């Protein structure tokens, strides 16, 4: 179909639309014709300290990916909003309202100017969700197989797969390096993953993970850094999702994990 959206774009912009683009989780699935459909569709929008990007309860009309600039995440409790996290300079919003045809389920607003890139929801039901039904296929016997995953509803448990992304990795390559910042949430699903520890300066082993088995949570519950490095034994496949996706889906598991992660 010739229906489709096209924003022409200088080489400059694709460029950066290339940096922006390359660990959205959401486009780790789309064979090269659709990620370069996407890509024509996406325009660029600026934005000011203050603007409110989305305001919760309004209707979803596009997908965006940062492409520079502060953001803060803003839900309503009981009437009272509160900056429940944000991103930083990098990250994608506004997925939700178009996936699920839902009003905007927070606020974003940026803490800072900055620019994003923005995909209508057409091109982003056309692609994206077709996508997951692909995704779907894939993971989901795998998905509902998981132990720490039994303490979500049933429905919960299903749009778990609608935002994973499939990342690969070969030998020797590394997945999360100790100390550094963490904005995302690993699930082995096939390879294996040596969990390592250093010390202050430029190696102890103390865990491997196997298919089914989750890392990198750690510093997301506690709110703090890397606290060990991940390295790939051979081709490796990890489902990831960011900390949003993470603390909006995964509120049901803190436990089971916060016990669990007492052994450590
Ligand atoms: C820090 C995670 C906060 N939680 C979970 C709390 C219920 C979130 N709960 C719901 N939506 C969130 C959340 N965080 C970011 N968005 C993003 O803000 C967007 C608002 O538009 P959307 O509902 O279409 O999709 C949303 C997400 O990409
Ligand atoms: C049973 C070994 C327990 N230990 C060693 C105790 C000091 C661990 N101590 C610290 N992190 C561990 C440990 N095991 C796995 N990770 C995983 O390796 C990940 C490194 O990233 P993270 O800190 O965000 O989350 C971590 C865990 O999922």
């Amino acid at each position: 179909a010739e229906s489709r959206i096209i924003h022409p774009k200088t080489d400059d912009q694709r460029n950066r639309l290339q940096e922006a683009c390359k660990d959205i989780l959401l486009f780790k699935n789309l064979d090269p014709e659709q990620m370069s459909q996407v890509l024509d569709a996406m325009f660029e929008k600026l934005v000011k300290e203050g603007e409110h990007v989305i305001d919760q309860g309004d209707d979803g009309d596009n997908f965006y990916v940062i492409d520079r600039g502060t953001f803060d995440i803003y839900v309503k409790c009981d009437g009272v909003g509160r900056c429940v996290g944000n991103y930083d300079n990098r990250g994608s919003f506004g997925e939700l309202a178009l996936m699920y045809n839902t009003p905007r389920a927070a606020t974003i607003t940026a803490t800072s100017p900055g620019a994003l890139w923005g995909l209508d929801r057409v091109t982003f039901r056309r692609i994206i969700v077709k996508n997951n039904a692909k995704k779907r296929k894939m993971y989901e016997s795998f998905i509902e197989s998981l132990p720490f995953l039994k303490s979500l509803e049933v429905s919960e448990r299903l749009k778990v797969v609608d935002v994973i992304g499939t990342k690969v990795y070969n030998d020797g390559e590394q997945i999360i390096a100790q100390g550094d910042s963490a904005d995302s949430f690993f699930i082995v699903e096939s390879g294996e993953v040596r969990i390592t520890m250093k010390r202050k300066g430029k190696a102890v082993e103390i865990a491997r993970c196997l298919r089914g088995q989750y890392f990198g949570e750690l510093a997301l519950v506690t709110n703090k850094p890397r606290a060990a490095s991940a390295h790939a034994i051979g081709t490796v496949k990890c489902l990831a999702m960011d900390v949003q996706a993470f603390e909006r889906l995964l509120g049901p598991c803190m436990e089971i994990m916060k016990r669990n992660i007492a052994t450590y």
